[PDB]
């Protein structure tokens, strides 16, 4: 429901991105729609489970990898950012991606795990930070002092 | 033997919630899942403090009291005082704000300034309940 909305909203973003990583772009239309569906799913659930676990993410970023560079953003009067210094710019385990990529195999079986990480697994990752980064946008803007 | 203390520390945090404002009338849904995720984040913020070196007061051991004797004597019941060493502080006080951004995923119109006044203080509350706890276990063990 709000789950489901969620995870559509991703599956969208999936597609408009999906021409930057080579594993998907040129899936045939029927595969890469449910390639996209286990990714927004199984990135979702890796965000969602990293927020509510203590530890399971960057407590200073929220997943993001990037903080506010104060002086910069200053100077070009837009929000510039850093890489967050404490998780140097991870944000978040990278150890849930393997349940992605078994998923993902049963669709494209010829699929190796080092073929995954270069033409697949980034577009995975540009999944669950956009939910890391969504949330932050959220909060940015229901504590504003303005 | 976590679970059973976290589900411990939620039971808690359900019998006193009444007195903060900013769980006292969640619907029962939310409201058990916002205790739990106050108990859990709680529970691991306990458990960082009494695993790092200097991370605790080392008289107190977390919990900011210290026997009061000659109240104890006169009551004769244990009575508290401040922590000397610490003034009451007990342990370092990490930011809460990982514990936050889980609540607002479940509370989404819940700013940070009402956070601080009234959901928070329930936070600091389950956490010195977990070094209270070890206190008494230890004095339990140590009793002769
Ligand atoms: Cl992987
Ligand atoms: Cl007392
Ligand atoms: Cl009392
Ligand atoms: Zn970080
Ligand atoms: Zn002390």
């Amino acid at each position: 429901s709000d789950k489901q909305k969620a995870i559509n909203y991703l599956m969208q973003f999936a597609h408009k991105v999906s021409g930057k990583y080579r594993g998907v772009a040129k899936l045939e239309g029927n595969t890469k729609a449910k390639v996209l569906q286990v990714l927004a799913t199984f990135a979702y659930a890796d965000y969602c489970r990293s927020a509510a676990t203590p530890g399971a993410r960057c407590r200073d970023c929220h997943g993001t990898g990037r903080a506010v560079d104060i002086a910069k953003t200053k100077l070009w009067g837009r929000v510039v950012e850093k890489e967050c210094g404490r998780c140097k710019g991870v944000g978040y385990s990278r150890m849930p991606a393997s349940a992605a990529y078994r998923a993902v195999t049963m669709l494209i079986p010829n699929l190796t795990q080092p073929t995954w990480s270069r033409t697949v697994k980034p577009l995975y990752d540009a999944l669950v930070v956009q939910c890391h980064k969504e949330e932050s946008i959220a909060d940015n803007i229901l504590n504003a002092v303005t």
